[PDB]
DNA sequence: CTTGGTTAATAATTCACCAGA
DNA sequence: TCTGGTGAATTATTAACCAAG
């Protein structure tokens, strides 16, 4: 089960976090929170869903160096730190659109260099092979951390992937 | 409150049905080329299309910028749309939407900073007006007090935030 | 299956807008 | 004479179906 998720003494560890990145600076804040979204492809609007913060905002303030007010700040470097709720689940093997991580990509256009061909078995071939790479890329690695949830690689993705790929070339 | 009364001409209908009913046989990029260098040009919210073309924002994009299969209803509309936008020709002629910048007037502005940020009303009001002119000028019609450019007719307050925004963007990199 | 068509979503960008010093 | 902060709006880009050869 789950009864870890919320400790006082843990939470002020939480919390303390906080003054010491809204005392840090911004921007180098803000790259380590941009870092993060990237490494683990989460959605922009998940954030925004959360705290309350102005996605175009937001976006300014993470890829620009745009002015964020403290109290606004809190709430973005709150979510944050509050968002390791993720490593939990990427601890134990056991909404949002799917995302294609650069890693996967990079491999996702071999097939293609090499053969367009969707063949159901050289797919998986890569299916993994891109998981293994989104795994690797953020932090955790097990071939088997399928805490990828909704970023995680499959067929009902892959097979597009080539089939949109298609569709570009003429 | 402007006139258009042969808006609805006998002829001058009949040649818009024609025309959307030739384009709609040549090719589908050529005329997508066109329809964009048109919107590009007069600086049209692409927005303004969707609203009244019923077209999928998305598609009408892709469509128009990628070389993406529409079929041809929609294209239809499209082209019809087109055509009939044609028709403010009248506005830049007999002398709502948000504003936005052409790139010759953008161009022009980079200069009246990059030369000195001076933001002086005795200059801002001095590049409105020169700016207002590539405008025109890009687009054909030229008639500088010919406010044809509507919504898109740069003003004293835009060179403002323009300048002002600008500065601004020298953040953190 | 896959190619013509098509889009709900997501997010970068653009242009503003406002509070004070 | 603006300038820190902010955001409603616009639009390129995503990752999807879906019908039908």
């Amino acid at each position: 089960k789950e009864l870890e998720n919320l400790s006082p003494e843990e939470a002020a560890h939480q919390k303390a976090v906080v003054e010491t990145l809204l005392q840090e600076d911004p921007w180098r804040v803000a790259k380590m929170v941009k870092s993060y979204l990237q490494q683990h492809n989460i959605p922009q609007r998940e954030v925004v869903d959360t705290t309350g913060l102005n996605q175009s905002h937001l976006s300014q303030h993470l890829n620009k160096g745009t002015p964020m007010k403290t109290q606004k700040r809190a709430a973005l470097y709150t979510w944050y730190v509050r968002k390791q709720r993720e490593v939990a689940q990427q601890f134990t093997h056991a909404r949002n659109r799917f995302k294609w991580g650069p890693a996967s990509q990079q491999i996702l256009f071999q097939a293609y260099e090499r053969q367009k061909n969707p063949s159901k078995e050289e797919r998986e071939t890569l299916v993994e092979e891109c998981n293994r790479a989104e795994c690797i890329q953020r932090g955790v690695s097990p071939s088997q951390a399928q805490g990828l949830g909704s970023n995680l690689v499959t067929e009902v993705r892959v097979y597009n992937w080539f089939a949109n790929r298609r569709k570009e070339e003429a």
